[PDB]
Parts: C-alpha cells; sequence; structure tokens
C-alpha cells in the first residue's frame, strides 16, 4: 500500500540520519549547485532508497532540509513524481520549496520567478485514484503556493538586491519542448512560463498540508520568441540561503 510504502521509505532515512528536516527542496535543472553548500550533508544516491540522482539531508542557512538534486512524469508515474512529497511530509516537513529551470513566456533570460499559482497542462492529477485514509478527497488550491512565502520572498529579495519576478507557470508533461503555437496558446492562457515539473508535486504538498515556495529559474525564452546562466545560478543560491534563514 501507499502508507505502507510511506513508512517503510521514512524509516529507512530516519536510521540512515535523516533526522527532523524542515524544508523538503527540489532543485531544478541546473540549479542543483546550491545541495553542495548543504552542511554536514548526509548523500544517499536515489537508486539506494526504498520505493524510490541524489538525496541530501543536512544544513542549508541553519534550516534542517532534505533536498532533491528530480523525478519528472516525462520519465514514465505521477506515483514516483510525487513518492518525495509525501516522505518529506512524513519526515515532519513544514514546508517545500519547489524549483525548476523554465521556458520563459511573460518574461525573457535572467529572471527569476516567484510561482503565483501554477496551470496544470501535464493531462494527469496526481490524486487519482489509493489516498482514502488521508481524508482529504477534494483540496482547495486557492493557496497553494503559500502567499505568506511568497511576501517573505519578496522581501528578502527587496531587501539584499536580487531582482525577483512573480508570475504563472504552466507544467506540461513534455519531454519534447513546446512548439511555437502551444506557447502562444499558453499566453493566450494566461502563463508567464512552462515546464516539465513542479505541478504535481504541488499538487500533493498542498493534498499533504505543506506549505510551498515555487520559483522558476528562466534561462531562454521558450518557443517563437549571453553569462546570464552563470548571473541567475548565483542569484537563485544567494536568494535561496537569504530566504531559509527567515522562512
Amino acid at each position: 500500500s501507499l502508507l505502507k510504502k510511506i513508512y517503510e521509505t521514512r524509516d529507512f532515512l530516519t536510521a540512515k540520519g535523516v533526522q527532523k528536516p524542515e524544508f523538503g527542496l527540489i532543485l531544478g535543472s541546473g540549479l542543483g549547485e546550491l545541495a553542495e553548500e548543504i552542511e554536514n550533508a548526509l548523500v544517499l544516491n536515489y537508486a539506494d532508497i526504498p520505493n524510490w540522482g541524489k538525496l541530501i539531508y543536512g544544513e542549508l542557512a541553519g534550516r534542517k532540509v532534505l533536498a532533491l538534486q528530480r523525478f519528472h512524469y516525462y520519465e514514465g508515474s505521477m506515483e514516483l513524481v510525487t513518492f518525495p512529497i509525501r516522505i518529506m511530509k512524513a519526515l515532519g516537513c513544514q514546508g517545500l520549496i519547489v524549483t525548476n529551470a523554465a521556458g520563459g513566456i511573460g518574461f525573457g533570460p535572467g529572471t527569476l520567478m516567484a510561482i503565483s499559482d501554477h496551470i496544470n497542462l501535464t493531462g494527469a492529477n496526481p490524486l487519482m485514484g489509493n489516498l482514502d485514509d488521508f481524508g482529504f478527497r477534494f483540496p482547495d488550491m486557492s493557496n497553494a503556493y503559500t502567499a505568506d512565502y511568497r511576501e517573505v520572498a519578496h522581501q528578502v529579495a527587496d531587501k539584499i538586491g536580487i531582482k525577483l519576478d512573480e508570475g504563472v507557470y504552466i507544467g506540461v508533461s513534455g519531454p519534447s519542448y513546446e512548439t511555437p503555437a502551444e506557447i502562444r496558446a499558453f499566453k493566450t492562457l494566461g502563463a508567464d512560463a512552462v515546464g516539465m515539473s513542479t505541478v504535481p508535486e504541488v499538487i500533493v504538498a498542498v493534498h499533504s498540508g505543506l506549505k510551498v515556495l515555487g520559483i522558476s529559474a528562466i534561462t531562454n525564452y521558450a518557443a517563437g520568441f549571453v553569462a546570464v546562466t552563470q548571473q541567475i545560478k548565483e542569484d537563485f543560491k544567494g536568494l535561496v540561503k537569504a530566504i531559509l534563514v527567515e522562512l
């Protein structure tokens, strides 16, 4: 069963040394280097973990984090994508900082975009269809991207001088990139950035009762539209640590 699997893995993790994580941290494509700065790190490889590419537990800005350096729906299962989020909850995390590499639609290269909301165009919902024992059939998604966290994110960014934009992320399955016409359609539907992750993790986070901060790093426009990537990367690492201090 799902819950039985959730326990086996939480116990293996706890015995390995995963004590009391406060935030889950999912590092997107190109954003993995911050895991190297986790102190007193416990490094466990994905293949080594039961029912489950590295897992890192340790200290970052002095916060205990369980960092993922991720599964995607396009690799083949919403269950494997979101199982890590269930584990974060089961180990006692209070929130999720989920990040990704996104194609720009409302924003160009260099943008760090904190996620205000999302659109699920993956064709799948990770809560389908067994979760009965959680007793939470119809999660409300109106504050999935915790307003309070986004407020903290902006306050920190404003203080320390890192530009932090804000907008809507549309999640699709991948793995092929979207065509120009698709991106035009997604703009019409209100999307500011697109990518192949995050939406399923966030839906599960909400069902889990987890608070969530979403951050998209935008290196490239999406289809139809020098280094920026070193700047992106430096800003990201600085902004994320500074946020963790007071999250």
